């Protein structure tokens, strides 16, 4: 018996890492509930009896509906589950929700976690941080429907193994936002500063696969709304697609399981329109921006055939796909056990001058690669250090933390996709002139621990933060997960170790940059009635936003800007609240499969004007200063970062 039905696309939801605490000394109490559904009835252990609100003769009164459970002793709670009615009825199925923990049962604080519920029947979950707690509330703010009950046929609560108090001064972690989809891949899109969600939709449990869909889901920091699951027949079903932001901002999907289908999100209308199709059928594959605005993307796994998986490039304006044979493949493939299936995945690519593309790995080679003409591919040299050659680092991490100077940051992976221990490798590659081979050398001593299917995001000041992932890759199994996340610091050449979190985030997890200056990480699973689909994020919110008092810190404000749009060379002057001392420029970013070739940093130079006013050039080359939307982040001397102002670049 499988959860929900193909009708719904409905998947089986994780459940958090812990075990249901006895519901028997239990105290409830509801807002309301009509003679027959009593609130009890969300705790008796019948799946078929369920708790509802007033309606009928007593009138129907509309959301906040809530649920509250003193559990009369303290318990380290780290989730929830809500069973809704099995029926076939909808009436009450809870969509936007929030849940509270507390310790005296009146003061119940800001939410652990709050989100929206996909509307099917099958058992939802709000997993989070664990904290001590004697009393636990979830408050329905809408139904599915928009109708004004709220029911509930089987609530639960779980404990995890243990509590340990975050550390003062290394982040924190929270709250959780639920989703009605699992974040497989996400996108920060400029234009409305949302976090775009999607994934493609499987399930074996109910055979006959529906064909070409996309589920889509977004989450807008500024109100904390998550927006209801949306059906697209893309005819693209991607599961294991390439994803770029174009020269103007547009987030392009290419291949996946419709190996040649490109799909292009509309922000203006928010929906996903058909782009050409590509001239080669591609899987897992990478692909990125160029400094002229172009995507560039190679690799694509293997093909019933003997068609080359060498390098094709998309030009937005003309709308067509180009063949560039000979910018072979051949040069960056790994010696995975499984041969051409897994030797081309997930390059480490990166736009530069003058059209040209880098590959950083995952292969111990790494190559140039060229788009004037049918394409060119030229030797780098090996990602190496007096510690020796490194071995093939298939999804590892790749980051562009300063790319003025050329700086790139690798880290993680593993020899084969699976089935292979992780490492603790990483390196510093120093990026020169197309052509040359750039010096490489490692990085501290490595990786606290060994990872892969980690994910990664360059932040404000030029640091990197590192999370999730697991010591052996076993894609769509929460095994040997690794809790603990690490920030590299690039002036110290150090890492730095961070609190811990509780959700496992493997294989399809992300993470991205928020405009705020936070990390949203999420996802992770895709697999139809298994036990390991996470339908949630959670937010890690660094130190540099705390004071010693571990409240949040003052930050600098940017309170104009001359432009928000400029050309690449160009000239911005902005004027702040208080003095400043660094500035810097950071690319909107996209990621899936640990993938993210949207991001990157710029360091500004700035010019102080007196009065708080300061101007900045964007550098001059748009192989560095990728055409498309920014973040323009502004610190002060305490390290303290502004949230971010969206700037335009153009050629
Ligand atoms: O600069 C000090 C810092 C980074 O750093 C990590 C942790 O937060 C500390
Ligand atoms: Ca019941
Ligand atoms: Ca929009």
């Amino acid at each position: 018996i499988p959860e929900g039905s193909l009708q719904f696309l409905s998947l089986r939801a994780s459940a958090p890492i812990g075990s249901a605490i006895s519901r028997n000394n239990w105290a409830v109490t509801c807002d309301s509930a009509q003679s027959g559904n009593e609130c009890n009835k969300a705790i008796d252990g019948n799946k078929d009896t369920f708790w509802h609100t007033f309606y009928g003769a007593n009138g129907d009164p509309k959301p906040p509906h809530t649920y509250t459970i003193d559990m009369k002793t303290t318990q380290n709670v780290n989730g929830l589950s809500m069973l809704p009615r099995q029926d076939g009825n909808q009436n009450g199925w809870i969509g936007r929700h929030e849940v509270y923990l507390s310790s005296d049962g009146t003061n119940w604080g800001s939410p652990v976690a709050s989100g929206s519920w996909f509307a099917d029947s099958t058992t939802k979950y709000s997993n989070f941080e664990t904290r001590p707690a004697r009393y636990v509330r979830l408050v329905a703010i809408t139904e599915a429907n928009g109708q004004p009950w709220t029911s509930i046929a089987e609530i639960n609560v779980f404990q995890a193994s243990s509590y340990t108090a975050p550390q003062p001064g290394l982040g924190r972690w929270g709250p959780t936002i639920d989703l009605p989809i699992v974040p497989a891949a996400a996108a920060i899109e400029p234009t409305s500063g949302r976090v775009l969600m999607w994934s493609s939709y499987r399930n074996d449990a109910f055979g006959g696969s529906p064909g070409g869909i996309t589920l889509t889901s977004s989450w807008d920091p500024s109100t904390g709304i998550v927006s209801d699951r949306t059906v697209t027949v893309t005819k693209h079903d991607m599961f294991c697609p390439g994803i770029s932001m174009d020269g103007n901002g547009q987030i392009v999907v290419t291949g996946g399981n419709d190996a040649k289908k490109t799909s292009l999100y509309d922000s203006s209308s928010d929906s996903w329109i058909p782009g050409p199709d590509m001239q080669v059928a591609r899987g897992y594959q990478s692909s990125a921006t160029m400094s002229d605005g172009r995507v560039f993307t190679i690799g694509g796994s293997w093909s019933g055939g003997v068609f080359e998986k060498n390098g094709e490039v998309y030009s937005p304006s003309s709308k067509t796909w180009t063949s560039l044979p000979n910018a072979k493949v051949n040069p960056m493939l790994t010696a995975d056990k499984q041969g051409l299936y897994r030797s081309d995945n997930h390059a480490w690519l990166f736009g530069w001058k003058k059209g040209s593309v880098f590959q950083a790995g995952p292969s111990t080679a790494m190559n140039w690669y060229y788009t004037s003409g049918s394409g060119d591919v030229k030797s780098a040299g090996k990602r190496q250090s007096n510690r020796g050659v490194a071995p093939d680092a298939m999804c590892g991490n790749a980051v562009m933390y300063d790319a003025v100077k050329g700086k790139i940051l690798t880290f993680g992976g593993s020899p084969d996709y699976q089935d292979s221990d992780a490492t603790t490798n990483a390196h510093i590659i120093t990026l020169g002139e197309p052509g040359t081979s750039p010096n490489t050398v490692f990085a501290s001593n490595g990786l606290y621990f060994a990872r892969t299917f980690h994910t990664s995001v360059v932040l404000p000041d030029g640091s990197t933060f590192i999370t999730g992932g697991q010591r052996r890759g076993i894609p769509f199994e929460d095994s040997t997960p690794v809790f603990t996340p690490e920030i590299y610091v690039p002036e110290q050449d150090t890492f730095y170790k961070q609190n811990p979190n509780s959700i496992v985030r493997v294989y399809h997890s992300i993470s991205l940059l928020l405009p705020d200056g936070r990390v949203f990480n999420g996802g992770g699973g895709l697999c139809g009635d298994c036990t390991t689909n996470h339908f949630d994020a959670q937010i890690f919110t660094p130190n540099y936003l705390y004071n010693s008092n571990g409240n949040l810190a003052t930050r600098p404000k940017i309170t104009r800007t001359s432009t928000q749009s400029v050309k690449v060379g160009g000239r911005i002057t902005i004027s702040t609240d208080s003095s400043i001392s660094k500035a810097s420029l950071i690319r909107y970013g996209t990621a899936t499969h640990t993938v993210n070739t949207d991001q990157r940093r710029i360091p500004l130079t700035l010019t102080n004007n007196g009065g708080n006013s300061y101007s900045f050039q964007v550098p001059s080359d748009s192989g560095v200063a990728l055409p498309g939307y920014w973040m323009l982040f502004v610190m002060n001397s305490a390290g303290v970062p502004s949230v971010a102002s969206t700037i335009r670049v153009t050629q």
